[PDB]
């Protein structure tokens, strides 16, 4: 061989290259991010999938959908769009997650409505019409939001960037074991954290909103019935 | 209803966003971080309050501009602003703070010199100039600094964009209860912890030197007497 | 004096400051972390220092370069240069050393091959070569990498900018004494952790694969014999 | 009484009954009603309108209606509340959507406007179910006539403290239990699925959190 080598620029690849140079080019991006106890949600998982029959399985990923998409509903301004004359913000809700592929894109339209479990088996019967197979174009459109998560793969944090009709993304983390204070003899126990990053627009979201949307989705995660009310 | 609504884009929002994405579009901007164990800068805040008749209240937050000011003087070139010509380099310390509002923004003037006291009462009477009064056009000029934060709304840790004249943003996390390792007989102490992060120009701060700075910064907060030197 | 000074524009400043400007304008930019448990490269590095008479020192930067070359192997696309053509993968690694001056960038040459010593040896005749003597323009090359610690200075973590040949950055911080949870009658132990971060270019780094990278850094070192394999 | 004397006149009215152990919804309810700062108190009988519509999903022909040419079986779920008044009838509309707390927001405000103000006829029609509970009044158990459109009544009764066997030293503990009765039309409903609809709706309240699902 030689000390280089070169394989032709793919064509989906310069598409996904100029959303992301347009975004990171126009978009004022900025960071939040927080720490996230996810031991009742752990419990409420375990559970819930004892009671199903293994009817179907349901991933963390899911609470994470649901509410990310009630906080959306509670602070309107982390889920709407910049548009040059005018601010448009949507009262429905579609998330879309970003899932890495040998980077497809399925959309869970209406999260705000449908149950954990509907939400689950929509991201799964996705997933099947995406990794091996052909999508309709109709589910890349980019509606209104996007989780991405990169736990699986042991990243600790992460901030992304983001696709440009949207104003935000979530970027999850890996679940780690710390040792937090505790009231106990010991002193001391062992908590599940996740750290969860929050990209946005900064020209839709101000810091304080941003925090009051980071806010309420770590309280439906901490506190998981309250996704009920 | 339906699935989305408009409102006009409002001015002020367009002058803010003109100055996020300018700035956002031109600075090179990079981001340094650390942790500030605060609870020596608890106990001489709870004296100085109990001193004090309670005739004026002292915030974290007066501890935190007297410090950073300082350092910008320990270590100028972190307090300076890049003219196309020349860097422009100055000898006295203004500092603005980065105060939310439904983002004002009152300028703490000369406060590298001024008292912890006098900078309380000074951010005080600028915020109840500000949050439901009009201001002098005077005082949003953006001098020198800034202060930003957002531990009040739980925020861990993060990022900010600059504005355009000066070089470097401060932005403050919550204050936190961490286990660090001790040397007592149950081998560990709880211990406050705020998260630190810096944002920088990067044609004027190059890494070793923001990272005196932060040194400094961490050093007058660590072993708040020291303050008086 | 007065309330401020000018210096004239250094011009080897304006051409970093060109080389900055430039990438973080033109690279999409983003950040992915880890932590790396560093106590089994600390015992190892206490002994191949006790075996070598003091005929020579070894950093753990050493480790930190023959490591990341490694895994530039393993995952070649972090490891490549993004032409308007062509993605260009080079299968030779040469890794520059970010040190600080008074940004001098030493380039290791073939690091994937030579062993530890010889590129501790190498990093110091570099730098002895750049701290207060002239280098030849063609070691300042930028070829293939670049690895940038501010440990020394007491940053906890940071994201910096990279040079636009290339296509990541790796930036090391301080290592520090955390409280993992443990298996004992305590039921913790101290720990050794340096937070890693890592730039990518993201048209030709995609998250899963930036992931597996710092996976292969990671393995690497928290069990450094692999390096022998 | 034209209304009553209709529907009692034509549709084929049967009873069935459960008890359901309240228990847990007991739990959630107070806890709930911690994290709500008091800013809005929330019923039991809010979770039995999340739960009632929740089941009319899972088993649809509860939650139809008997038009003369063909059967009409509607997948938007409203829900009336048949409150007492010296019989005002508010509707919750498209209760399958919205959540617990805003249901019992909608419930009050329509009371309000209700017990001692005009509403308008709108809210009058009778919307695909109707749920009727006395047990504020101490009735155990009581079954009502529906309302000619629908096809069904859920009646609550009142809730009450029985002694169940259990596994510990003692061999028994006290339960909380609902008497709960659903009507139903009989030329939509057959038994086997008025039973399905009452066991969907004893398990989203038996175990509170499968309204997650």
């Amino acid at each position: 061989t030689g000390v280089f080598t070169d394989i032709p620029i793919s064509n989906i690849r310069r598409v996904i290259a100029q959303r992301l140079m347009q975004s990171k080019q126009t978009i004022p991006h900025y960071y939040l991010s927080i720490d996230v106890n996810m031991g009742e949600v752990l419990l409420v998982r375990k559970e819930l999938n004892k009671i199903l029959e293994g009817r179907s399985k349901i991933s963390v990923n899911d609470f994470i959908i649901k509410a990310s998409a009630l906080a959306c509903l509670k602070v309107p301004e982390a889920n709407s769009s910049w548009m040059d004359t005018v601010i448009r913000q949507n009262h429905v809700v579609d998330v879309s997650v970003a899932v890495s592929t040998p980077l497809i894109t399925p959309i869970v339209f209406n999260a705000h409505i449908k149950g954990v479990e509907t939400i689950a088996n929509d991201v799964v019967s996705l997933a099947t019409k995406a990794r091996e197979g052909k999508l309709q174009p109709h589910e890349f459109q980019g509606g209104t939001f996007t989780i991405s998560n990169l736990g699986m793969f042991g990243i600790k944090n992460f901030s992304a960037i983001i696709n440009p009709p949207q104003a935000c993304i979530l970027a999850i983390g890996a679940s780690e074991d710390k040792l937090v204070p505790a009231d106990n003899e010991k002193g001391f126990d062992v908590a599940s954290m996740m750290s969860v990053t929050l990209s946005c627009d900064h020209r839709v979201v101000d810091g304080a909103v941003g925090a009051q949307w980071l806010a309420e989705f770590r309280k439906y995660l901490e506190k998981p019935i309250t996704m009920l009310l």
